[PDB]
């Protein structure tokens, strides 16, 4: 099973991403992580993205399709995968339909923008794994402590108000068009295409995609 999640920054795509790799046993496949531990391990392929997500801006199509291409061609997704974060343009979607990629969901959340900067300020995450929790909306079992490995969690370094602003201004700009692409490919036939309201709780959403994946 192959899955694209789209929607905004904040709408909760990597928290819906831990429940369908649980139950459906396939990788998340989130840009924005993959870019952080490449700037971390300083990895050749990555490491570039340090100064462009502290500036709040988007990296190239050129280096996370790389990115992508070098992830799925791991052991771990022949057997379906999640993508988070990616595509984020349209040349990404593009890159994905170029090489055969296709998937078998769209699943879109919708998030006013107004709930998104509230979000942000809130979340701490496990850099290792990507989970993700809010301490007011979803918080961890433990104050502060991943409840998978109990470490101690971490805010984000891009995280301030203003920095939140400018990735929503770019989500409007160049990746909202992906809602039509993909509506456009489900009439196609080419994929299952679903809106989600991702203002309801977290149990909720999750059970609304349950609902669609089966
Ligand atoms: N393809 C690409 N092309 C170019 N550049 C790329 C790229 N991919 C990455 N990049 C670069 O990397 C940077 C970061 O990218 P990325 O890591 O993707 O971050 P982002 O774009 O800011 O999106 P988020 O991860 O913040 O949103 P999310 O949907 O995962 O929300 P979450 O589940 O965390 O939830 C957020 C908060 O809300 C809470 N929450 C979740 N669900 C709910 C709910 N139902 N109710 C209440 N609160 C909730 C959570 O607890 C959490 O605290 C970008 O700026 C860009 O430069
Ligand atoms: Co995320």
């Amino acid at each position: 099973m192959r899955i694209i999640l789209l929607g905004a920054p904040g709408a909760g795509k990597g928290t819906q991403a831990q429940f369908i790799m649980e139950k459906y046993g396939i990788p998340q496949i989130s840009t924005g992580d993959m870019l952080r531990a490449a700037v971390k391990s300083g990895s050749e392929l990555g490491k570039q993205a340090k100064d462009i997500m502290d500036a709040c801006k988007l990296v190239t199509d050129e280096l996370v399709i790389a990115l992508v291409k070098e992830r799925i061609a791991q052991e771990d997704c022949r057997n379906g995968f999640l993508l988070d974060g990616f595509p984020r343009t349209i040349p990404q979607a593009d890159a994905m339909k170029e090489a055969g990629i296709n998937v078998d969901y769209v699943l879109e959340f919708d998030v006013p923008d107004e709930l998104i900067v509230d979000r942000i300020v809130g979340r701490r995450v496990h850099a290792p794994s990507g989970r993700v929790y809010h301490v007011k909306f979803n918080p961890p079992k433990v104050e502060g402590k991943d409840d998978v490995t109990g470490e101690e969690l971490t805010t984000r370094k891009d995280d301030q108000e203003e920095c939140v602003r400018k990735r929503l201004v770019e989500y409007h700009q160049m990746t909202a068009p992906l809602i039509g692409y993909y509506s456009k490919e489900a009439e196609a036939g080419n994929t299952k295409y679903a809106k989600v309201d991702g203002t309801k709780p977290v149990a909720e959403v999750r059970a609304d995609l349950e609902k669609i994946l089966g």
